[PDB]
C-alpha cells in the first residue's frame, strides 16, 4: 500500500492529498493553493483535464 502526498505546483511543499476528490491543498500559509492532482493546475472540480 504505502503513503501518498503530492508536491504543491507553486512551492513543492507536501500538500494535503485528497485522492477521493482528486484534490490537493498546500500546507504553506503564504502559498495556500488548491490544485488538480492529475494535471497540477488550479482545481477544476467535476471537469476533465486538458492536453499540453
Ligand atoms: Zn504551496
Ligand atoms: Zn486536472
Amino acid at each position: 500500500t504505502d503513503e501518498a502526498l503530492k508536491p504543491c505546483p507553486r512551492c513543492q511543499s507536501p500538500a494535503k492529498y485528497q485522492p477521493h476528490k482528486k484534490r490537493g491543498l498546500c500546507s504553506r500559509l503564504a502559498c495556500g493553493f488548491d490544485f488538480c492532482v492529475l494535471c497540477l493546475c488550479a482545481y477544476h472540480g467535476s471537469e476533465d483535464c486538458r492536453r499540453g
